[PDB]
């Protein structure tokens, strides 16, 4: 058997081909085994509706999942990301960096 824990990075995109939309992404990488949990936070709130999630794997069966939706952030609000994992004793919550 195999496990990983997951690296974890929460950044915001713009679509080249549409700068007027803001992307919040979270990206959950190398994990084992796959059974995971990954919410976005604002303000500490869960977000119901995420988009898109999108799933791979790699030769070695670790997994990579990105998790992102539309998003409109002000200087004010706290963004981050939730991950609950069997290689985690407590759920990890990752802040999103305003400059990143």
């Amino acid at each position: 058997m195999i496990q990983r824990t997951p690296k974890i990075q929460v950044y915001s995109r713009h679509p080249a081909e549409n700068g007027k939309s803001n992307f919040l992404n979270c990206y959950v990488s190398g994990f084992h085994p796959s059974d995971i949990e990954v919410d976005l936070l604002k303000n500490g709130e869960r977000i119901e509706k995420v988009e898109h999630s999108d799933l791979s794997f790699s030769k070695d069966g670790s997994f990579y999942l990105l998790y992102y939706t539309e998003f409109t952030p002000t200087e004010k609000d706290e963004y981050a990301c939730r991950v609950v994992h069997v290689t985690l004793s407590q759920p990890k919550i990752v802040k999103w960096d305003r400059d990143m």
